[PDB]
RNA sequence: UGAUUU
């Protein structure tokens, strides 16, 4: 078992180093817990290790490089076969480790690697974004640690003495910010079936209530709105879960959460979202509050369909429009733009669904009527 | 807590 393959770390070492607050000073060591398995995930791993290394000053002693040196020797001592490796790392890799690991994976197709990260290190710096993309392109699967992964790491690698994992405050909030940020910098694209199913604007017939939201940012420069290529991406609502958001978190709120995290300066910005459902009353109230607090940020909301929340949704849309948000129903040009920009389309052009224009006209008339009452 | 990279 893993407990006999590693010396489990002190619980305080784990809790302090794997806390997932995205902005965290004082944590000058990187920790890496790993499992080496066969192609078959069943059974215990072949081996498991804990590595650590100081962030500064020598990247050669970061735990990713210690892992590489260990793994080379270990493979010499065991009969060769394909390996699936999993890492739980407290900080995501620096540019040097990202490139070294990418080189290693690109030269060795017998090894595949999954990296779960507690926090993103310098996620806002383009050299780090680029190096994480290089690592992804070499085949590494990179994900943010969520509750299940912290619990698994606790059970396997920590001297918990039979006590269960206890989540810290704001674990889910931190997770959602980091997962959106990682999707941004890896340039994740939406599945085309997912897009077409969720943005079709005919009367909704599925029992599912889910909201997908694409977003982008423009900056005002010499009276012209210019693109800001950094903060562009998509997200969806978080369904309720007692270990996540117990009452869920709607897509509009996750979107709003991202804007302060971007640390926009004092210039004028226009933030646009393309959401498959118009916001419910709660979401519209929160967006109105945001507008009240961020004068330099102009909000533009394009919706595929109008969501009747069985409540005060019309009042929410009216309040948003009155407070200066642009609210409009998506037309052909917005659907095509989202297909071209946010969707994993693999060179294929946008193919409109039947009735797109007719549905857009009827929805736009309904939105006009709501805004005029 | 925007967080010393040779
Ligand atoms: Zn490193
Ligand atoms: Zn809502």
């Amino acid at each position: 078992q893993i407990r006999n393959m590693v010396e489990p770390m002190d619980p305080r070492t784990f809790v302090s180093n794997f806390n997932n607050r995205p902005i965290l000073s004082g944590l000058d060591t990187v920790w890496l817990c790993c499992e080496v398995k066969t192609k078959d995930p069943s059974g215990p791993p072949l081996d498991a290790k804990i590595f650590q290394g100081k962030v500064y000053p020598k990247a050669k002693y970061h735990p990713e490089m210690r892992f590489l040196r260990w793994f080379h020797k270990w493979r010499q001592l065991h009969h060769d076969q394909e390996y699936k490796v999993t890492w739980y790392v407290s900080w995501s890799p620096c540019t040097r480790c990202a490139n070294s690991v990418a080189t290693f994976l690109a030269k060795d197709p017998k090894v595949t690697l999954t990296i779960f990260v507690a926090r993103l290190y310098y996620f806002w710096k383009p050299d780090y974004q680029q190096a994480l993309r290089i690592l992804a392109e070499a085949g590494a699967t990179m994900k943010i640690m969520n509750y299940n992964e912290f619990q698994d790491c606790w059970n396997k690698f920590v001297d918990g003495r039979g006590k269960p994992f206890k989540p810290w405050n704001n674990l889910p909030k931190h997770y959602t910010l980091l997962q959106a940020t990682l999707g941004e910098l890896l340039r994740h694209l939406m599945d085309p079936g997912t897009f077409t199913s969720n943005f079709n604007n005919k009367p909704w017939v599925s029992g599912q209530h889910e909201t997908y939201l694409c977003y982008k940012v423009e900056r005002l420069h010499n009276d012209t709105w210019v693109p800001l290529n950094q903060h562009r991406g998509f997200l969806r609502n978080q369904a309720p879960n007692i270990h996540g958001f117990p009452k869920g978190r709607h897509a509009a709120l996750c979107f709003l959460d991202l804007i302060p995290f971007w640390k926009l300066d004092g210039q004028q910005y226009r933030v646009t979202c393309f959401t498959s459902w118009s916001p419910c009353f709660s979401c519209a109230q929160e967006m109105a509050k945001f507008i009240s607090n961020n004068e330099h940020v102009s909000l533009c909301i394009f919706a595929a369909r109008i969501y009747d929340d069985q409540g005060r949704y019309q009042e929410g849309l009216r309040t948003l429009h009155r407070d200066g948000a642009k609210i409009a129903m998506m037309n052909y040009s917005e659907f095509e733009y989202c297909w071209d920009t946010f969707v994993d389309r693999q060179g294929r052009p946008f193919q409109p669904w039947d009735g797109l224009d007719e549905h857009s006209q009827a929805l736009s008339g309904r939105l006009r009527a709501i805004l005029q009452n």
